[PDB]
């Protein structure tokens, strides 16, 4: 009854959630060492996340890291992201060049998923959507909000507008101030899951205290949780080895 | 800040949620078979559910067995726990009786902890709990039901009736029917912690889809969780080595 994204071997939003763990490297040295350590390790999609990236203005050298990137890579599937600065990112960009950025490395056929944010726009958002869905791309549009955790209602709202601009993967993460509002996270997940979701979700109550949301996708209904190599890319993520033998752990029970 | 207790070594209420492994043993010999495995084992506390005694009815042989039985765990926190048939238990035994084996045993100053049920009765549990405290033995006041998960309200209001009736720490296990009801049993133990309790608290949802509630005790309030040595004493049980290294990784989070 719901659709599932499929990326080469990997089918998200079936049996265990699948364990993402980004690069963010500053530069190519950094972001190539990193690809080359998570080639034979457990996981199942990498993120590049290229708001990192030094050059990351020159389009040209982005490529360049990508080419390099896939070839040690070659078959794991792998998710392009520029995270701004209003949702977390530290460079600033043109909105202009953020479409830019998306396109052209949509268009070179290396990447299986690109995010897009949700704020960013309709218009911004239905032109990097229908180009990527062109070269088989799978979308995942994401939310973030890092000063407080939204009403349920508000959250699965949000999951619907995503679904209804065509995401293949819509993803919020919130930021908890109290226990409970990451229960209500939790709480808007299932009821996504369980009743307005039409394909797989991402959703993830951020920092130390909902780590929980991390873990219990396979309950809950979020298909895809983040895992850290080295360092951090979002508050709360633990080391993507932990995270596969609780994973593990939880699909036998 | 609030009360902690104090069990030899243990301090349960501070840090990571104590871990409690139950002995499962029909016999003498298998009995002892499980303490020797239990012995140097990475858990905090051992529980011995007695009802699974055979010869539960002589208390002479119900005593032989603790005695053997501290020999090789004399130094870890020992609890002793007869689960009545009425909430999942496999012997039945007059009330009579249950009273008198629960003195008798915290009587000889072997055992660290015992459970007794709310549900058995003021007399009972007023009988219990004074001798008890007499022997400087704590207690759980426990309750289960494996059939559903009642409302948040009334899980707190009998966290609160246990506190009340004197429970060095109060405890209950509930079964849920929906992802939701998981949820449920989360809120209504951090609202204990937060507002109401006075000692630590021990909640968990039973079953595959409430094992989550076994592993964030730190975060949400529950301040013991019980894991498996060979095999479960209740449904949604983990393996205790396993729960460890999860308890530990989220604890530095
Ligand atoms: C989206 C969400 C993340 C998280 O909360 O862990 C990590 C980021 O790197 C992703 O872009
Ligand atoms: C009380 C709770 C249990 C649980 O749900 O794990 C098992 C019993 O052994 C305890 O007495």
């Amino acid at each position: 009854m719901k659709r599932k994204v499929q990326v080469k071997n990997i089918t998200i939003g079936e049996g265990r959630p699948k364990i993402c763990v980004p690069i963010i490297g500053k530069n190519k040295k950094d972001i190539i060492k990193e690809a080359k350590e998570l080639k034979d390790a457990c996981l199942d999609i990498i993120e590049w996340r290229v708001d990192f990236f030094e050059n990351v203005e020159n389009i040209k050298e982005v490529k360049e890291v990508l080419y390099e990137l896939r070839s040690y890579i070659h078959d794991i599937p792998l998710l392009f992201t520029f995270r701004s600065v209003v949702e977390g990112g530290e460079k600033l960009i043109s909105r202009d060049y953020y479409t830019t950025l998306n396109k052209e490395i949509s268009n070179t056929g290396l990447v299986d998923l690109i995010d897009v944010e949700l704020f960013m726009g309709d218009e911004v958002i239905d032109e990097v959507v229908n180009f990527a869905h062109k070269k088989e791309v799978k979308v995942i549009i994401s939310n973030h909000d890092f000063n407080k955790t939204p009403k349920k209602e508000e959250i699965v709202s949000r999951l619907c507008r995503m679904q209804e601009l065509g995401a293949d993967l819509p993803k919020i993460a919130v930021m908890p101030q109290n226990e409970k509002d990451v229960l209500v996270l939790l709480e808007a997940t299932n009821e996504m899951f369980k009743i307005y979701a039409d394909r797989p979700i991402i959703t993830m109550s951020m920092s130390g205290m909902g780590v929980i949301s991390r873990l219990c996708g396979e309950i809950f209904g979020s298909a895809l949780t983040f895992g850290a190599a080295k360092s951090v890319s979002a508050p709360g993520q633990i080391s993507f080895k932990e995270l596969n033998s609780v994973l593990n752990l939880l699909h036998k029970s």
